[PDB]
Parts: C-alpha cells; sequence; structure tokens
C-alpha cells in the first residue's frame, strides 16, 4: 500500500503465532515488541529513546508477517509502550518514504 | 525523493536560519528538536517514548524547511536525543510510506 501519515501507521503483524498491532516506525532502528515469549536463544540489550533506556531481550532470526509480507530478523522484546516495527524489518518488505 | 530505510532517513532542515539534521520519523506524532531558541510564546507538553516521558516546550506556527520543502507548524523543543520530524510536519511535505 501507500500509507499516509495523517494517523499513526499501524499495521497487523503475526509473530510467534500471535496477531498484534504495530507501528511502522522509520525512526526506530530496531523492532521492539511488548513482552511475549519467543523461541530460542536471546541476549540482553539496552535501547534508548525519548525518555531514556529500557532493557530488552534480543531474539535473532525471528519471522514476522507484516501486513501480509514475510520478513526475518532481529526482534527486541521488552517494556515498550507500543509495538514498533523498525527499519531492520521494514527494509525487508521494501518500505520507502516518498515525497 | 524515494528514501529507503537501510540507513537512518536523515534530512537537512532549516529553522531560525540554521541548518540542522533531523530524522524522518513515522513513529513520532510530533516534531521534537533539541534545545534551541525559537520566537514567541510556548506552552507545556509531555511526550512519551521508549524510556518514559519528557517535558518539552511547544512552539506553534514555526517556519521550518524539511528536505527543501516548506512547512509551518508545531515544533517541540526539549531533550530529545536526535532531532525528529514527526507526522505533523511530514504530512505538510506530502510524505507517505510505501511498500
Ligand atoms: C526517538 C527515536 C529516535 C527512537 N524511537 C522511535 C520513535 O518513533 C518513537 C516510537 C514510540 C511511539 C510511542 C511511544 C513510544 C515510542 N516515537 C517517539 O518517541 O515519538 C514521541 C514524539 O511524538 C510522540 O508520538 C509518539 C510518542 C511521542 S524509540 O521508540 O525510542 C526506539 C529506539 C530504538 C529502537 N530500536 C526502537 C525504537
Ligand atoms: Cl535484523
Ligand atoms: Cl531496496
Ligand atoms: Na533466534
Amino acid at each position: 500500500p501507500q500509507i499516509t501519515l495523517w494517523k499513526r501507521p499501524l499495521v497487523t503483524i503475526k509473530i510467534g503465532g500471535q496477531l498484534k498491532e504495530a507501528l511502522l516506525d522509520t525512526g526506530a532502528d530496531d523492532t521492539v515488541i511488548e513482552e511475549m515469549s519467543l523461541p530460542g536463544r536471546w541476549k540482553p540489550k539496552m535501547i534508548g529513546g525519548i525518555g531514556g533506556f529500557i532493557k530488552v531481550r534480543q531474539y535473532d532470526q525471528i519471522i514476522i508477517e507484516i501486513a501480509g509480507h514475510k520478513a526475518i530478523g532481529t526482534v527486541l522484546v521488552g517494556p515498550t509502550p507500543v509495538n514498533i516495527i523498525g527499519r531492520n524489518l521494514m527494509t525487508q518488505i521494501g518500505a520507502t518514504l516518498n515525497f
């Protein structure tokens, strides 16, 4: 699609067998999801934004379906106030900003 | 232009006669820039990101060039780690997300 920015660019994702809503966020380097279980190994990470840092679990090689488009990559899991799809996965679905 | 997301989508802005770099950020409702002087009165605002909230100064009807496009609108000033152009001004320059 072409998604205008009058409202938050929310999309449906599928991750870990679960359907969720997430924000397409060009200002996020990494994808960060609210607490949930994911399979395999993880390692701890700190990520920072406005407000400061939160501690997250970094899971690699996670498949996510984003608006119907499959992508694989790193997913960070932790106490984010919103599920955010970052550039690491947006590149994989061919997302661009146009003006 | 068409901006891919392999790198941070940084653009040049001009505000108060000064060039700055800023991030086109679809996950930001609001434009928030690092401390600087702007004309007129400001109003209080709290914004919440990853990390928690911060207090900012809200300036309305500020003239700002973004990647060579004129916008006039609300600019928040506060301790953001990076200058961020949010949806409020990205809509003024006609930006969309496409995939
Ligand atoms: C501040 C940016 C440089 C970085 N952020 C992404 C940004 O899009 C967040 C993403 C976001 C969105 C909602 C809540 C928390 C974080 N937006 C944000 O803080 O926007 C604030 C300004 O406008 C407001 O509208 C949204 C909250 C306000 S971040 O959420 O801190 C972040 C940092 C690292 C990663 N990997 C992923 C996300
Ligand atoms: Cl990745
Ligand atoms: Cl590409
Ligand atoms: Na893994």
